[PDB]
C-alpha cells in the first residue's frame, strides 16, 4: 500500500511539505479532500485503519484549532471518540481475541506510548479528557501514525 | 427533588417547547449543559445529569449539521452514546434488558466502539432514543 499513488497523494494533503507557507484556508481544504477520499479505501486492513484513523485525527484537529470558546463538549466528545477508535483499531485483534494479554504489555508490543491506554481508559469509563489532554493526545496520534505509517510512505 | 435538578429539568425539558425558537430553545440547553459542567467541578454529580447534558449538546450539534463532512457530528454523538451505556451498564445485553435499556443501545455502542462509526441518521436516532430514555427514567418523576 505504501507505495501507491493513492495513498502517497494523501500523504502530501495530510502532511504537506509546503505547510508552514500555506494559508489555513487551504490547509484545511486539502486536510477535507483527503478525508473525504479516504471515505473511498475502506479495507480490514491494518493500512485501512490507520487511513481511517488519519482522516479522523485531522477532524478533530481541525475542530480543536478552531475552537472560540464556550462549551468545550463536543469538542472534546469528537477527540476523545477518534482516540478510542484509533487505539481501538491496533489493539481490538488481540484484546478481542481468545489470548489476550495486558492492553499495556500490548500498547509496549506495537510502540504505542501508554498515555493513548490511559486516555481511551477515562474517555471509555472516566471523566472526559479535559480540551488540552485531547490536543495534546490528537497531536501524539498524529505523530504516531507519521512515525509509523505516513513517513514510510513513498514511491518506488 | 434538589432545587437545582427541577430547575435543570425545566430548561431541558421545558414546558414552551412547542411555542418556542430554536434560538431560545438552545440557550436554555446551554444553561442548563453550563450548570452541569459547574456542579461537575466542585462536587459529585449523577451519571444521568452528566450524559443529559452531553446528549442535548450532541442533539444541537447533530441538528445544526448543514452539509459537508458529517464525521465531527457522528463522533460528537457516538461519544455521548457510548458513555451514556457505560455508566448504566459497566455480559451487556442481559443488563440492559434488567434496567429496560433497549438493545440498540449495546449495538451502537459495539459499532462506535469496535466497527464502523455510526451514521449520520443512526445517531440522531439514539440521541433522540437517549433523551426520551432519560426522560422515562429520571427527568419525568422530578417535580
Amino acid at each position: 500500500w505504501k507505495s501507491s499513488d493513492e495513498v502517497v497523494y494523501l500523504k502530501g494533503l495530510f502532511f504537506p511539505a509546503d505547510r508552514e507557507q500555506i494559508s489555513r484556508d487551504e490547509l484545511y481544504r486539502q486536510y477535507e479532500e483527503a478525508i473525504s477520499l479516504v471515505e473511498m479505501y475502506s479495507s480490514r486492513t491494518r493500512v485501512s485503519h490507520i487511513l481511517q484513523s488519519t482522516a479522523h485525527l485531522f477532524s478533530a484537529l481541525m475542530m480543536l484549532e478552531s475552537f472560540e470558546g464556550g462549551l468545550d463538549d463536543t469538542v472534546r466528545l469528537t477527540a476523545s471518540m477518534t482516540i478510542i477508535r484509533f487505539v481501538n483499531g491496533l489493539l481490538d485483534p488481540n484484546q478481542q481475541s481468545q489470548f489476550a494479554i495486558p492492553l499495556h504489555l500490548l500498547a509496549k508490543k506495537i510502540d504505542l506510548p501508554s498515555l493513548f491506554v490511559e486516555f481511551r481508559h477515562s474517555a471509555t469509563h472516566d471523566a472526559l479528557p479535559s480540551l488540552e489532554m485531547c490536543k495534546t493526545c490528537v497531536d501524539r496520534a498524529i505523530d504516531w501514525v507519521w512515525d509509523h505509517y505516513w513517513d514510510g510512505v513513498l514511491s518506488i
